[PDB]
This record gives structure tokens, C-alpha cells and sequence, in this order.
């Protein structure tokens, strides 16, 4: 129904993409890319971690084909050049990783667009949304350029919700065990950052997040009492948060899982998945859920300190955070 | 002088012979494996993980010839009939695996040896050491079945040890993101561990572990205080702790590195390292310490709540620790 | 319709059994491993690179019910003691890697089963099969303990067959770049073979192969013209195998392509496979067929020499023939 | 004593420092590197497939200090800026990958430079090196601009002139079990070569390779009998050339291996290894010659179609034989 364009379409941009094909109230007319046609429709047909598209992608010119419906490719570095108003484009996904800058994002609404949502951490954004946890918040008038926050951003808030709300998080540290992604080095060559200077597949390489912090755009009551880091890993894809918290009503990890197991199957149900499964990451891959608990991996000493650990696919889950926001938004009025 | 012997040739086995190459104090004379000395050769001097073995390695009839020094070689899948009081081999290193419980690793000391080292954590032992620690507490007079503990509880001891003599840990909670090992499964197979059975190599997965309340065995006062769990992740060496506690005292991370820093250099020299450059795993292959503070990744919530992270060698560091066990045991008198 | 048992749910068995619930004229009934049915149960329904079954399983007892089925699960090291007879059982797929010889593959038969197929390389087996080469020179009274080949000679027999009747082959040598088995070491550990001995994910281990000789079997025509090799790199699953032969008709790309397309489409479809688009390893993990033409790959010098690449997932294509060879049998009269 | 400077100090341009240091006749005394003298420390100290560096490296100012010498360290993107003749820089490595036309190159001369080795295959070059081939053909008069050919063609030349000179190759075909390098892409991504986009670690991805046809460059006699492909694999480092040739005079596995390594032994001593060792590729991991010649495999068909193996650390051979080449030119007069 509401015509949507992705600039950027990389990981995240072409994952994106696959969400939104089964979605009916979304549609992609364009997407923007600084690479061919034929480069994109080649990338978004196989794909190393996901497997082949469930559908028949082709190029018509420098227009991709998929499932009958012509896709126009642009090849505009510069956003404010798309033109997304001439095309009747009205929600912009911006996933190139270079306009996080309310200023930059705010290209394309000169282009035309009506809405923005940035795919990642935004710096001056109108709002900060977690499906599922303030997505609320949202006014159609006062935002325009969003951010869907961080994936792990995104597996965490929703469990913090829970544990906050039934027995109050007092403070607590995190950290993330998550596979490789793009802005690393397949082999030691530079970057600011001199840990994920070195070759991914080949170390266990610590890294900074600010995930725990950026909960607090979403849940101000948490505000100063999260924080963590990031633990990159030899995995393409699938990771996994490990929170451990003092919690201010004593409890049993028959407690804490039973409230989680009840807001998977109630309130946050799609958003947090509950599991007793003994599983690992693999079993992860193609999730669309934000947040799944290891329940196995429960546990409590003294009744106060807890230790929750759970899954998200990186990839997947995210992108269908997104292309739901839009759809949210969508309903909110355009 | 004391004559060491073997059992069991395998990563560990093999590990601590190299390490013991070093120490002069003490001498392997004797290896049992349950396969050929061309075999034992081969994998002596070529390690897909450490390199080859910088030494003259040969094979002289049945025995092993390094260096000019003729090492036995024995087959015995029975414990029973190793006979070690025939070869006068004083002290057995126990690193099959097969036999961590008093009845089974006894049987050396009915073979005629004087002393066993179980590298690895026991059942019903005279006494479980992790050097730095608790060696103090060893007697001659009654300990001669001895558990070395496990590389985790070797790598998180030390500096447990320091934060609580200097601030006390009131509880806390642990991840170690360890690399695979032998006892995991190459492709999907049968395992006592469901996690265990899947693929070691594709993914990141979440596993038991007893090294966190296997402290209290060192650290008495830490009984019922620290819990944990372990993640396999793919890489074939180096893992790291990452412990969370809740301090009794206020602290800053300036304070909590100065002190972990100050016993490095101090007290725990050789044992505990200090480490402010940022690092990643393959940098810490071949690392002889028990534990290598990372101080960039310190980590202070409310001044009560802290995160320490530490590398190991698994194999290296804990192989060390065997030798030094060995050599100290010894200097008590056999 | 036919009532199979399976001996050995491993990699092999397990997906041979996957395979089989496509199939109707089949029907597995029983399986053995040497583990309980909740092992098999788990192993079963989640695969790290096949993904999670698209079935209902669960335990009932010591069976497994699979889509309302029961199957019955046995654990008997004996294959003296299946009485596979007893229960009905047809055909038997030998799969545990253990029994390739003759005098313990036939123990199925003194059981009480008709017919046994080895999912291996085999001897004195009373006939080789290459489904699609070979299958018409089985003899319904003459052959009852069947060997189907390795997965490599079932990738190479159908091509290799192609080019030698178009253009005759005088010579050729292959090479496989293969996955690693659950045959290899996770970390360097015993083994007959030294290479297959060190860390699975850390090498480019060359091994060797019976595949090229094996091609004789099928194709008594190449007997004395080729021979190979194998190179195991860190992949968890799908091979390719390189050729290189000297023809006696001299060609070009476009008719060694030509012919290999038409066969494709014709007497191999189903077994040999064309494709001309530029596709990595992981893009075939999951095809049926047995062998995947890279057409892209073709190469010729003096117009006598060619090099020809296929790809083939050596888990799924092989378990597909098995249950292919098993329903061809079947059909010629039990 | 011959100042040399390496521009692009990446995988090849540090891997070329650390050979420097070991040699007498040269002295690298600066190095152009599009980042800061921190970050350049950092990088060369630490490497995820060598280890740390034996040498104190420190940096002074933006100068690097290594073991008491400084080195100028530069940032030049724009070669002709680079001012070599002021700093009494002879040599110059060019190991960029972007100036690889003998116009580019040239800019290094205009900037007082007097000779320029490219670490790559080059366009209109004055010569191209395979050292213990073809060095004799170097003119310190009439060749400024040399191209040391890629680490492939360095691996195969060296053998291919001993099969060639003792038994006469009719023609051949090769394939390269290649680890992966910077060139490729983390995860799917755009790149010229659909197959170099795919994520490196997680495929077997074949590719193209003008190693065979350069050799005719360097050996003449073999212009149009060679060919071949590649095939990048998951391993960070240490690559393998599998050749399959026709011969002219009729032989057996025992000759050609005889010829190898007498060839090993004495003219190509140094260049070309002899091993009769079942090793795997990290047993190949710092490897200074060029090519090592893996004995058992070599396999021959008829007594004319031989199969020949050889190891080849693309990062270590290669760099030594920059280093080698550079000390060659300066002992024929700059
Ligand atoms: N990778 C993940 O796991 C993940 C998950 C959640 C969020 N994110 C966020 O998503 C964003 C993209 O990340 P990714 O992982 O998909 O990376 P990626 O590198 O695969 O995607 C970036 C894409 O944007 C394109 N691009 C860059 N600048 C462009 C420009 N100026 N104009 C047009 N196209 C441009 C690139 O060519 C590329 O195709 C980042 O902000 C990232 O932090 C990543
Ligand atoms: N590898 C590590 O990181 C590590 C670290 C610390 C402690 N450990 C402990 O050390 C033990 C050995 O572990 P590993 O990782 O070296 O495994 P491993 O599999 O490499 O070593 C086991 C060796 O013992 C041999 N063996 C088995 N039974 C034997 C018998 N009955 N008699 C003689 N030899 C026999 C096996 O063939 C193998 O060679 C385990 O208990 C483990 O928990 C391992
Ligand atoms: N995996 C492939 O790529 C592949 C392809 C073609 C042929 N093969 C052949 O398939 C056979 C199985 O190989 P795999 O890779 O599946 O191995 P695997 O190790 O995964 O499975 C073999 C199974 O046999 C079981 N087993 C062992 N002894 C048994 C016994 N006596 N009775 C009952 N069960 C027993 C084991 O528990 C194991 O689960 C081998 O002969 C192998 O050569 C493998
Ligand atoms: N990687 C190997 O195994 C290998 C082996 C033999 C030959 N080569 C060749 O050597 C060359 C370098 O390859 P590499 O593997 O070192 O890759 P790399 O990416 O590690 O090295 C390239 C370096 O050059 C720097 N650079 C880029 N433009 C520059 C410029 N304009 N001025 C100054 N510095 C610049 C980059 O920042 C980078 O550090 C390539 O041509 C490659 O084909 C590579």
C-alpha cells in the first residue's frame, strides 16, 4: 500500500527487502544503491546466510524485476538528488550507514520523502523507537525522522521491559556475544577502532557497544543503570545478549522465567520468543522474533542477582522490526 | 630430578610436555597414549595450533628420542597396569580424561607412583590447587591424589582472589566465551551435552560449566557466592573470562585496575598479568600466565558493580600450571 | 509402500531419513544408533547445516513418532541382533560406516532383510551402483548386499561418463576440495591417516581418494585412466570436483558445454546438473541432485586437454540417491 | 645498506618489513601508509597469522622506531608527492595494489626514486622477476619499473622449469586452493568478480587466476601450454597450486620426484622445498621459500599425465622474494 524506497542496500537494506515482500501493507518501488543492476539483483537472490529469494528476481534495463512488480535502481550518492516525491515514495529506509545525522537523514525529505527511518543509532533524531517497547510514543506530527535503534538494542529492551517492570532492575552490566558484520577486516588492515582492525573469523574480538546506554532512549527509568560491551565472534550472522542484574524483589528462576515465558505468549508476543530448548546459534539463523530467552540458561544467586541470556538473528530480526515500524507508521498516517 | 610421566598424550598431554621441555627441576621419562610412537612423534612436532616443536624429535625403536633424552612409550587403556614404580616415575600427570575420580586415578599410585596431578577438576581428591592460590594448603603427608582444577577456574581465581581481599564480591555472576575443544563434536553427532553435539566450528554454544562455584574449593569465603556459564564459540584456542560482581565497597575502575595491576606485578607475578593495549584472542596464543587482565574493557555501574574480563590460554597457561604444580609438590619432599 | 530401517542415524543416516519422508513409495520403520531416542529425537529435528526438520517429532517411549508414525528405535552394536526381518524390514541402509565389508554388511541379510545398500565405498560386495550410470546392471537375483559408492564418485561417474561417449577420455586426474567429515579431528588427536589427524577447521588437509579408481565399477571402460586426490578445507558441508583429462576428439568450450547441458536435460536429468551462473559452495547446500556443472569453469588447451568443474552437496545429493536406489531396487522385485 | 621504502603498507607491505629485517644488504627507512604512525605500530606489532613481532616498536613523534632505528612514515595519497630523493630512498615496493601500470608506478622515479619493484603483476612493465627463473634477464640500465609477478606465479614457475627442462611439459592445467585475502568481502557485497562478493569464510569460492598464463612471461618455452583457475577457501593464509601436466618423455612418480628435489637441493635451493612429510597448511604458516613440493602427493597416470602438489605461504614466500629481489638489483649497481 505505502509506497517505501531503501537507500543503502547492503545487509540490512536487501534484508529489509526479503521482510517486505510477504508484508501487505508495505511496498518497495525503489531502491538506491551505488552499484548495478545486475550486481543487486545477484546479491538479493543468493545469499550466503539466507539462503535463495522465494522469488523470481530479473533486471529490465537498470530496473530489477522481482515477482512481476519493476523496481526503479537509482545510483545517487547524494540523497537530496533521489527525487522519492516525483515517484510517490512516502517512507524512506536509510540503511547506508552514512546519514545517521538528523541533518544528513533530512535529505530525503527535501527529496520529497514523507518519513525516514534510520536503520541504526541516530545522533538529533525526532524519536528512538523498540517495537514493542515505546513504539507508542510515536506522533505523526512532531517525528519524521526516525531511528529504529541498535539490534541489540532491540533483544534487550524487551526482556529489561519485563524484569523491570515485575521485580525492578537496580543496575546491571551486558554483554554481547555477536557474530562479524561488514565494518569489520577480513584480514588486519586499518581502522579507527584497533580491535575490529584485526581478522574476524579469526579471533575472539572485544568491542564497544553502547546498546546498554541507548535502552535508555526507550526506557528512561533505566537510565544510568545499564551498561555493557560487545564481544565480536567467528559467526556470520546470529548472536546472543548476556545480562546479568541486581534485581530489587528477591527471586527464583522459576520466577523470572515464568514472567518472561507469560509476556512472550501475552503482551510482547512476536517480539520476545521463550525457548527450553537446548539450541545454538545456527538454530537461531532466520528468527524474526527481537528477542528469544535460553530459559536453560536462567539463573539466580542470592535471589537477587540474575542472569538472563538471550537470541536474536542480527539480520533477520531487525529487518522485520523495520519494515514493521514503517507499516506502524503507515497506519499513523501519511 | 623428578621424574614425571603421562597419561594420556592429548592436547593437554602433549601441552604440558612442551612446557616441561622448560623446567629443569623436573623430567618426563615415560608418555602412555593409546596409539603408535610414530603417531606420538608426528603430533609432537607439528601442532596446527602452536607450531612445530623447536627441538630434535625422533622415534628409536618403540620409545621417543628428544633432544637425546629416550622417553618411554607405553599402551595401557588399563591405569592398573602402567607398573610406574618399574621406570621410578615419581609424579603422573592424569590427562585422559577418563579418570578424574579417586578410584580411578588411585590406581597410579598402586602402580608405583608417589603422587598424581589431575589436570582436570576431580571427584573425591585429596586436595584441588590453583597455583597462586591456595599451594599453601598443600601437605605432603596426606595429599597425593590432586586435582590442577579446570583452565577457567585457573583463569578466574587469581583475580577473584584480589577484588575480594580488596573490596569483597558480595555475589557475582560469569561468562567464559571459550574456544572449542576435543570433547566437542566436528559435525552434528551423539553427545552427553545436547549443545556439545552440534557442529563446534558453525556456532556459538551455550554450555555448563563448574569452574564459578568451583572457586569456593580455593577460595573458601566465595562459597555460594559466584555462579556461570561457558560459550564454545569457533576458535581452536584462547578463551576469556568475563565476570561480573557486586563490590562491597565503592570503587572506580582506576581503583579496581590499579589493584589488579598492583598484584600482577606484585604477589601473582607470572601467574596474573596486566594488560592495557587492546588485544584480541590469537594475540594471546602461547601466553604462559593463568590470567591476563584487560584493563581497557573495566567496567564500573553505581561504584559497586564491576566487570573484569581476562584472558587464558587454555592449553598453555594451564599446562604451565601443571609443570609448576609438579615442581612444587616435589620441592615439599616425595 | 517398502518398509526400511536405517543402521546408524549419523550424518548420512539421518538425512538419508529426511530424504525418505519425500518419498512414498518408502517408508522408513526403524533405525539404530548407539544412543536413546530422545538423542536421536534432538539430532534429528535440529541440523546445523540442514536447518530444523520440517516435521513433527517427538518421543513416545523408546520410539520416535515422526508425523504420527512411530519409528522404531534400536540400539543393538550387533547387527546379528536386529532382527530386521521380525519387524518387516525390507531393505536395510547401512550407514554406520562401520560395516562396508561383506562379511559384516551380509550379518542384515541372516537378520531377516532382503536387501542392503551401503552408503559407502565397499568389498566384496555382490554390486557397485552410480544411479543414473549403472543401476540397469543390477540383477534383482543375483545382488542382495549393494554398495551406492562414495558421495565423490557420484559427483564425477555421470560427467565422466558424457565426455568419454562424446569424446572419449585417454587420461584424466581429480581433485576434490571436500568439507570436512565427522571422519577428521576437531584438534590435532589420533588418527590412521597423520593429514585427517590435525584441526579440521584450520586446514587445507590433502587426503586421498578411491573415487577416481572407484569410477571403474560403474564405468569398466575408464579402468587404468584416472586417478585423484582430495583436499579437505573448513567448509561443514558441499564439495566440488575438479577434472582435468585429455580427450581424443579435439573441442571447445562450447561443445564440452553443450554436450554436458544436453545430458543434463536429458538421460542425466535429475543426477548431473548445468548452470551457468557465478555461485559459491554454500549455494548448493541443499541440492538433490548429484552433480552440478559450473559452466562458467570450462577450460580447454590444444583443443585436447579440459578442465571441468562440479559442484555437489555430499550430504543431501548421496542420501538422495541412497533413497533413490532404494525405491529402484524395490521396484525390480523384493 | 640500500634505502628502501615501502608504499602501502598492508598484508604484503609489512609482511616485506619483517623480511627486511633479517637482511643485511637492504634497509626500509620509510613507509607511505594512508593512516597514522600509532595505528601503522600497532598493525606491524601485532598479526593475527604471524604473531607479535619480535623488535621493540615504538613511535616517536609520527616517526616509527624499530629496534633503535626510526622510520619517516607518510600519508600520501598521491604518489608523485612522496619525495623519495630527498630521503635517500633507492628502491621503492609498491605494494598499493592501485598503481600497478608502469605510468602510475613511474610517478615513485619522478619523486626521486630510482627503481620500483610492484608486488603484484603489473601492466607494460620493463620486467617481470620469478627469482631462481629469470632474474638473469634484469638490465640495471634499461629496467626502473619491475613487477615480481603475483605469489602464485612465484609458487609454480619455479617447478614448472624443472618439469619442463628435464622431461619437456606439453601442457597443463592448474588449480590454486587459495586463502582468502583483503580483496574479499566479510559478508556478501559488491565487488567486480560475483564470486569474491560472497562472504570469504563460509565458501569454497572458485575464481579466475592469470598465474598459468603468466608464467609464459618468465619462461618463454611456455607461452599458451599453461592454464588454470582458483579457488579461495577459508583459511587466513598459506595457499596450494595443484598441477596436472602432459609430459613430453615418459616417467614415474619416482623420477619426478628425484628431479624435484635435486632441483630442491641444488639451483633452486632456497626458492624451491622438497617435502616427503604428511603436513597440512598450517604447518606451511611462515614458510620462507617459494614453493615446497609435498612429495606424497605426487601421482602420474600412464607414465605422461603427472600430478604434482606444492605449499606456498602467499604472504611469507612471497614478501622474502621482494626482499631477495631488491638486495639482487642493488648488487648490480644503482
Ligand atoms: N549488519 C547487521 O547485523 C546490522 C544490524 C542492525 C543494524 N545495522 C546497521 O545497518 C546499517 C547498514 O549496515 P549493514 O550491516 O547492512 O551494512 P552493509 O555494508 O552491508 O550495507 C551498506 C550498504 O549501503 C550502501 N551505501 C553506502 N553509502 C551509500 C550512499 N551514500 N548511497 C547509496 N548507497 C550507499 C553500501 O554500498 C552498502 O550496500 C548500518 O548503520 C548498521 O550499523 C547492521
Ligand atoms: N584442552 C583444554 O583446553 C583443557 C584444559 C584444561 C583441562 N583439560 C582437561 O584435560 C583432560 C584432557 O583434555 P584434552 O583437551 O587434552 O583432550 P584430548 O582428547 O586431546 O586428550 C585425551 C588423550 O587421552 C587419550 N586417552 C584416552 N584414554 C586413554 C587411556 N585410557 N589411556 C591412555 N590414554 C588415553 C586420548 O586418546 C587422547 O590422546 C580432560 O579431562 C580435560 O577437561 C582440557
Ligand atoms: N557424510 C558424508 O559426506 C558421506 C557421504 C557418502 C558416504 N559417507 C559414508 O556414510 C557412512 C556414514 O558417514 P557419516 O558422515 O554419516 O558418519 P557419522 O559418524 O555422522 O554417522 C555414523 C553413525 O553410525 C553410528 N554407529 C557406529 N557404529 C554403529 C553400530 N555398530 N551400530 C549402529 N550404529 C553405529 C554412529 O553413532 C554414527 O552416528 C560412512 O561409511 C561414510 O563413509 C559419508
Ligand atoms: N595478500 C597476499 O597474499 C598477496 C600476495 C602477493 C601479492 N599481493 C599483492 O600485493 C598488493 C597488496 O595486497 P595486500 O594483500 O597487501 O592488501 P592490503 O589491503 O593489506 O594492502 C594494501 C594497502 O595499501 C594501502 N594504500 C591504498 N592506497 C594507497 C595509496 N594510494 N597510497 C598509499 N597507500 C595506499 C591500503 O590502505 C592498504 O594498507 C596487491 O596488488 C596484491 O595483489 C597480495
Amino acid at each position: 500500500a505505502v509506497k517505501v524506497g531503501i537507500n543503502g542496500f547492503g545487509r540490512i537494506g536487501r534484508n529489509v527487502f526479503r521482510a517486505a515482500l510477504k508484508n501487505p501493507d508495505i511496498e518497495v518501488v525503489a531502491v538506491n544503491g551505488l552499484t548495478d543492476a545486475n550486481t543487486l539483483a545477484h546479491l538479493l537472490k543468493y545469499d550466503s546466510v539466507h539462503g535463495r529469494l522465494d522469488a523470481e528476481v530479473s533486471v529490465n534495463g537498470n530496473n530489477l524485476v522481482v515477482n512481476g512488480k519493476e523496481i526503479i535502481v537509482k545510483a545517487e550518492r547524494d540523497p537530496e538528488n533521489l527525487a522519492w516525491g516525483e515517484i510517490g515514495v512516502d517512507i524512506v529506509v536509510e540503511s547506508t550507514g552514512r546519514f545517521t545525522k538528523r541533518e544528513d537523514a533530512a535529505k530525503h525529505l527535501e527529496a520529497g520523502a514523507k518519513k525516514v527511518i534510520i536503520s541504526a543509532p541516530a545522533k538529533n533524531e525526532d524519536i528512538t523507537i523498540v517495537m514493542g517497547v515505546n513504539q507508542d510514543k510515536y506522533d505523526p506530527k512532531a517525528h519524521h525522522v526516525i531511528s529504529n535503534a541498535s539490534c541489540t538494542t532491540n533483544c534487550l529492551a524487551p526482556f529489561a521491559k519485563v524484569l523491570h517492570e515485575q521485580f525492578g532492575i537496580v543496575r546491571g552490566m551486558m554483554t554481547t556475544v555477536h557474530s562479524y558484520t561488514n565494518d569489520q577486516r577480513i584480514l588486519d588492515a586499518s581502522h579507527k577502532d584497533l580491535r575490529r582492525a584485526r581478522a574476524a573469523a579469526e579471533s575472539i574480538i572485544p568491542t564497544t557497544t553502547g546498546a546498554a546506554k541507548a535502552v535508555a532512549l526507550v526506557l528512561p527509568e533505566l537510565k544510568g543503570k545499564l551498561n555493557g560491551m560487545a564481544m565480536r565472534v567467528p559467526t556470520p550472522n546470529v548472536s546472543v545478549v548476556d545480562l546479568v542484574a541486581e534485581l530489587e524483589k528477591e527471586v527464583t528462576v522459576e520466577e523470572v522465567n515464568a514472567a518472561l515465558k507469560a509476556a512472550a505468549e501475552g503482551e510482547l508476543k512476536g517480539i520476545l520468543a521463550y525457548s527450553e530448548e537446548p539450541l545454538v546459534s545456527r538454530d537461531y539463523n532466520g528468527s524474526t522474533v527481537s528477542s528469544t530467552i535460553d530459559a536453560l540458561s536462567t539463573m539466580v544467586i542470592d535471589g537477587k542477582m540474575v542472569k538472563v541470556v538471550s537470541w536474536y538473528d542480527n539480520e533477520t530480526g531487525y529487518s522485520h522490526r523495520v519494515v514493521d515500524l514503517a507499516a506502524y507508521i503507515a497506519s499513523k498516517g501519511l
